[PDB]
């Protein structure tokens, strides 16, 4: 949630999210889910978002309904905000833990310094069982084992309502007496001298030397307790490797791309060069997390999100086995309710009317190749 | 104008701007100018100058005498902001229409943000006619056609009118009585609350609800009578594509640079080695807009500003053909008023004394390298 | 000195100083040291340290106990700031000039804009003479040889103390007369203007006009002496030659890196590939400009400094020759300490517990590859 009201050409010219998987669709408690795929930094970054110089990898979540166990970006472990390189593609894993029962739509997205939140596509996930089941075990370095959802609960509340106990009784100690009116006459008619006894004075130095010495005590026993601390680890992790792909034997320029502005639908003159790999076929446009297949050339079998799944919404003017070397241009039609729904027809509001975006070719082996394709999005109202 | 007084070390190490062509040096009104060319820009970037992230072309005359009617970096149409990367050469096309008569010095120029203006060589262009013949057809995606010269010039004027002359009416209602002097005794005197009417207050709440009341439905005539707008469309460009050229099968190291100060030369010890390419020989040396060239070596037949080109400027002890592997040291002496007349030997108040400029070498067959030379520039006094 | 109390990982991940070499440890007064060697960029930079885009060689003394005679990054001199790449290595050269007696412990440093010094090996070096025998000649353009130690001392000896004269004098004309009290005391009565006569404006003007002739006089007389002046050089030297090194045919995988808390050492399991160069075998771990070598396989034969050089601090579960090819997966053991007088083991304050350092692998003819590592390291308590 909070994607369709992002612009759509913020939506199209950031990150592309390519062959994702999910291990399960429905877990019970304590269970763990995989979330993996492929995220793509695209050339052309928008101006207003700054670099991915500093970046997270996040879970879009309506709260800790799962926990997070662990997160990779390219077989590495990234608990804290990473850099990327923009052009680059890398693969990316996390691993959660069901907390909370329910239905529960999981994003994954790159929250980026400087941009904001780079959401990707949105997975329906149903927990079965009850939140009082699940545990949070750690290890520490120390030999302890403890549970995170009540590590420390007793000690901070003990420790809150001791110092609130205290200051209630200050206050009270003072409370007992006749406290604004008579007060205030009395400092007016210049008695303030008579409001303030030696009684009071020892009780005010006996608090303060009270605290004071309660406070050293408790610091002293705390560093007994657990003579091994360490800071919080914090920094920014350099040096991620990125995926080294095959580069496409296919060339496609994009002519022209026009989208009606009543309009449910997109459309684009193509000139696609074949540089080997067998004759080609166009099977999937993807755009902003909505992917229009040719169903004759490919069909998904990934359990992708069906509100952005358009399995017949690419249709192709000539998708015969472009032989390679053959120059064909070529009229392709994008069309599915999920641009009106995900507010992709709202690129007339933007101050950038282009689009970016990604091309899959098959072969008939099956081998897949990615084409990168970036253009301006003219309106028609005629 | 405008380059005399920019530092010389500023114009030698910034952008070089390469072979340029004019379509045509006299023009007729609604007439189309095409000015090409390359621009390099040099790795030894001025610190203070801010890195070419955000870059436009833009064209340096003193006012709309021309209209840009387009601008292409790479082959691709830049009306925005663009992103340069340093040590990159690119091509550069600007077609401009004549608007007004008269001689004027056209000048391609890359504005830098954090960094500012980078002039190019400037050619006299003359435009012959009447600028009341000039016209700006532009046909929009609703389907109508417009001049841009006059079109929303009547609705701007009557708006502003209208508004201006109900600011004059609301003046001219309380100026038909005494203003300052019986005002001011009254309200000295307490008698404010006779200077206020009922009727005051009756034409004050009209005017009120009535500007209210006008300003809404002027928005909602305005909104029937364009029901398609687009916000304005801004935003910088990524992605340009520089061009692939020929690593220079020449190479050469600059010993000494020395410029006499009362001075109209340059003088430079040079050790070239041919790595191929056949015997060639030196032709010419580019510096700041100054091509100092050799005669006997190469001649230009582009029009080239004459105020900027010495055609017997490159003076160099052995000029012969260099042959392949020959590693010869050669003193080359670039003379010409240019160098007074265009303020480099003004590189004496520099707070950078460092040259930088282009070398052309040629072969029997004329193929030209070009090789990209760097060094401190030491004056001479005695 | 400086360097024991920064952190132990921003040591440890900024710059590595290699292959090290002083021309002499003992000299006498005017003579000459050189301090070559070669620095790697870690490709990790932290994020609280900017990146080396304003960079400039240093030398760390207590003081001008030397002076930089010159200094050289990758054969060209750097009297700038220098912009250096992160990831890329590069040849160091200084040559000093000695100036006072003593033993000065001398380090090669790299002050980084933004992120502060980076201090490397230092040396013990001795100085033997008199200062009084020190002499700076520098020959000017002009045709004048001066020594920089006392030029133009006289000079501003000369104006300083004429201006602070003539203050003086200004100040002691009013000063002759009653002060605070009586003038005071008259301002208050209303007889201020009897405080000031006739001859005291007349001495006024004097003065205000001398001050204004005077200035103009000397500036005349200055600009006359010295015709020809420059500004001060300045700006950041970009295009800096980094070193084209073998890439290392050895592949080097940290699976753990542990180090104990009480603890004078480190621990660490390796995978190591040979990919050809012959059967190779670990020599030498450097992490913080301390080097742990291996006495079997490498000795040191520089004059390392030995604060900083543990001869057989690397012990490597089988250091026997790795066959080209064979994937041997090793504990080695950095003990030393150094580890421990150099602050290494203060990590465990670290807001980021990881490290990197430089592996050296020699074969039986003994060429030497490079392997960079980096990884986190864990903390051992129990
Ligand atoms: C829950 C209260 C809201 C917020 C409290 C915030 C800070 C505390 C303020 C007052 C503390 C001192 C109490 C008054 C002097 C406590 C005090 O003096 O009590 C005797 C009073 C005074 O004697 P008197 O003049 O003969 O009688 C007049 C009132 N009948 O008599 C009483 O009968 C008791 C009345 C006082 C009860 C108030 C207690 C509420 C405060 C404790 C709340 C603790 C929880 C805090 C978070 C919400
Ligand atoms: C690092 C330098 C210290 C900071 C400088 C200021 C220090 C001030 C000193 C007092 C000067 C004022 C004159 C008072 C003369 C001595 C003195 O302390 O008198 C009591 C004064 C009231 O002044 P007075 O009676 O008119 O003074 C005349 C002689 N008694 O109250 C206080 O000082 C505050 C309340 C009583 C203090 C008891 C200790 C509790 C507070 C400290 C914590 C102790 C426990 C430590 C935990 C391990
Ligand atoms: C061109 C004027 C300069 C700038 C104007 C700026 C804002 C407007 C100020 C005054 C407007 C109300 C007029 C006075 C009450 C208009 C008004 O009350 O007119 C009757 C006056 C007053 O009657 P009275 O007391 O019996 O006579 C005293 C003056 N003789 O009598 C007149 O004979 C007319 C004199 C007033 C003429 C001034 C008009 C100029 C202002 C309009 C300019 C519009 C263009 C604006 C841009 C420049
Ligand atoms: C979103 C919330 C609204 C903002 C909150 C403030 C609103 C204020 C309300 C009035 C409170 C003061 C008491 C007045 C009582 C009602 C009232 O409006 O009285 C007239 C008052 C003068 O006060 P009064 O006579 O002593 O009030 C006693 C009873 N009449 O003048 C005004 O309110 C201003 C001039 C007259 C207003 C006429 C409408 C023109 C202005 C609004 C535009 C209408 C056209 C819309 C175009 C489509
Ligand atoms: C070294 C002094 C410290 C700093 C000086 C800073 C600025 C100068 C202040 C005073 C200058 C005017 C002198 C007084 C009027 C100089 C002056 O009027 O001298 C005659 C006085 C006055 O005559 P009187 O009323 O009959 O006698 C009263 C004092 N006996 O008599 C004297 O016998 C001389 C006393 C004055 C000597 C002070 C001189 C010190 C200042 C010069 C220092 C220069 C070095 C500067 C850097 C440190
Ligand atoms: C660029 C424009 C200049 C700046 C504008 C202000 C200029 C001010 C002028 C004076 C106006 C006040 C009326 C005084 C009337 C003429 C005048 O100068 O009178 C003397 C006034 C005192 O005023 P007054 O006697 O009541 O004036 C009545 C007629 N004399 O003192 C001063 O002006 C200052 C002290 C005397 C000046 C002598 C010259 C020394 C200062 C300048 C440097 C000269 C040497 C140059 C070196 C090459
Ligand atoms: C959350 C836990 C709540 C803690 C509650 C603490 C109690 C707080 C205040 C008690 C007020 C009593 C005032 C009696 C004066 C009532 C009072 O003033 O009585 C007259 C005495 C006469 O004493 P004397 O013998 O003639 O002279 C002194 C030596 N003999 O004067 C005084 O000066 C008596 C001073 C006594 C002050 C006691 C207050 C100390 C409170 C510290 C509390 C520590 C916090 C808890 C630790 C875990
Ligand atoms: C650029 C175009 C210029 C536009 C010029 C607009 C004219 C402006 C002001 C007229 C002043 C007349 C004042 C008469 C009070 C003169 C006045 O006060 O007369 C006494 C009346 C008595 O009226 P009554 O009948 O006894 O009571 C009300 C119901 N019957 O009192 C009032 O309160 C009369 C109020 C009348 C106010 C009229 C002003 C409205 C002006 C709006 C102009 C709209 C803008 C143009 C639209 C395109
Ligand atoms: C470091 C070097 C130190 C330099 C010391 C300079 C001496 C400073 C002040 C002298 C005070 C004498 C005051 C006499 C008034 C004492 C005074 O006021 O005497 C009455 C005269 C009467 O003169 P008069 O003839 O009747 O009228 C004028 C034409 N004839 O009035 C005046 O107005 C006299 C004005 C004389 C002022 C002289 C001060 C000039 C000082 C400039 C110094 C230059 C700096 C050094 C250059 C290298
Ligand atoms: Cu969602
Ligand atoms: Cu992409
Ligand atoms: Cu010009
Ligand atoms: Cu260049
Ligand atoms: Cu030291
Ligand atoms: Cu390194």
């Amino acid at each position: 949630h909070g994607e369709k009201s992002q612009a759509a050409f913020m939506r199209m010219r950031t990150i592309h999210w390519y062959d994702l998987s999910w291990s399960k669709e429905k877990v019970k408690i304590n269970e763990t889910v995989e979330i993996k795929g492929k995220f793509h930094v695209f050339e052309g970054w928008p101006e207003t978002v700054d670099e991915p110089d500093v970046a997270f990898l996040n879970v879009g979540m309506p709260g800790p309904v799962f926990i997070r166990k662990e997160s990779y970006i390219g077989g590495q472990l990234v608990p804290r905000s990473v850099r990327l390189e923009i052009g680059k593609t890398y693969d990316f894993r996390v691993v959660l833990k069901a907390r909370r029962p329910g239905d529960w739509h999981v994003h994954t997205m790159m929250n980026v310094q400087g941009g904001g939140p780079i959401i990707g596509p949105g997975k329906w996930i149903t927990v079965e069982g009850s939140m009082s089941e699940f545990r949070n075990p750690v290890t520490t370095l120390t030999g302890q084992t403890v549970d995170l959802e009540n590590y420390n609960e007793g000690n901070t509340y003990f420790w809150h309502a001791f110092w609130f106990a205290i200051g209630v009784a200050w206050i009270g100690y003072w409370s007992r007496r006749p406290i604004f009116i008579p007060r205030l006459l009395m400092v007016d008619a210049g008695r303030a001298d008579e409001l303030v006894s030696a009684t009071d004075r020892k009780v005010a130095m006996g608090f303060l030397a009270a605290t004071i010495l309660i406070v050293v005590m408790a610091m002293s026993s705390a560093n007994s307790k657990y003579p091994i601390t360490i800071p919080l680890q914090a920094g920014t992790m350099r040096g991620m490797k990125p995926l080294e792909l095959p580069a496409p034997t296919v060339s496609v320029k994009v002519e022209d791309a026009t989208y009606r502005v009543p309009g449910r639908a997109m459309r684009m003159k193509l000139t696609i060069t074949n540089h080997g790999n067998s004759p080609i076929r166009l099977g999937e446009f993807y755009t902003a997390s909505v992917r229009f297949l040719d169903s004759d050339v490919y069909k998904d079998t990934t359990g992708y999100p069906e509100d952005l799944l358009a399995e017949d919404g690419l249709s192709v003017s000539d998708n015969s086995p472009l032989a390679p070397g053959e120059t064909r241009t070529v009229d392709v039609t994008a069309s599915d309710a999920a641009w009106e729904v995900y507010r992709l027809s709202d690129i007339i509001y933007d101050p950038d009317s282009r689009f970016a975006g990604l091309l899959f070719f098959f072969d008939a082996t099956g081998n897949r190749q990615v084409v990168q394709i970036d253009a301006p999005l003219i309106p028609s109202f005629m």
